[PDB]
């Protein structure tokens, strides 16, 4: 296990235009496209990040394409971020894993405001870290992906994935 394994278990694969578990039109491996309501406004961004006219389908390789570009950056922000950087290295490497699938999945600014859970990972106090991280509308609304990402943390093993 890696982080594109363990992220390709919990966004999928698609290759046309879907809506993901908020409405938003996204496409491959949780390539978010826009959070317009326009389809029309998410086939345009899609072409611009493929560069082609698809027409609301890609295939697996331009999925992969994207999926790659999306976890570099996803990394990039936390290393770009004051908030983020300092946890992330003091983890260990499976720990790190779960940080980029928040990231990757809500944002450098969302993680960053789990501003207690954070500092008690840094403190390598998993357990008070988990029973903290489910507190959010994150856990709430995706409770099964929470779930995996939490015992992740909780556990610096990757059982919740197998
Ligand atoms: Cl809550
Ligand atoms: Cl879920
Ligand atoms: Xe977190
Ligand atoms: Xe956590």
């Amino acid at each position: 296990m890696n982080i594109f394994e363990m992220l390709r278990i919990d966004e999928g694969l698609r290759l046309k235009i879907y809506k993901d578990t908020e409405g938003y039109y996204t496409i491959g491996i949780g390539h978010l496209l826009t959070k317009s309501p326009s389809l029309n406004a998410a086939k345009s961004e899609l072409d611009k990040a493929i560069g082609r006219n698809c027409n609301g389908v890609i295939t697996k390789d331009e999925a992969e394409k994207l999926f790659n570009q999306d976890v570099d950056a996803a990394v990039r922000g936390i290393l770009r971020n004051a908030k983020l950087k300092p946890v992330y290295d003091s983890l260990d490497a499976v720990r790190r894993c779960a940080l980029i699938n928040m990231v990757f999945q809500m944002g450098e600014t969302g993680v960053a405001g789990f501003t207690n859970s954070l500092r008690m990972l840094q403190q390598k106090r998993w357990d008070e870290a988990a029973v903290n991280a489910a507190k959010s509308r994150w856990y709430n609304q995706t409770p099964n992906r929470a779930k995996r990402v939490i015992t992740t943390f909780r556990t610096g093993t990757w059982d919740a994935y197998k």
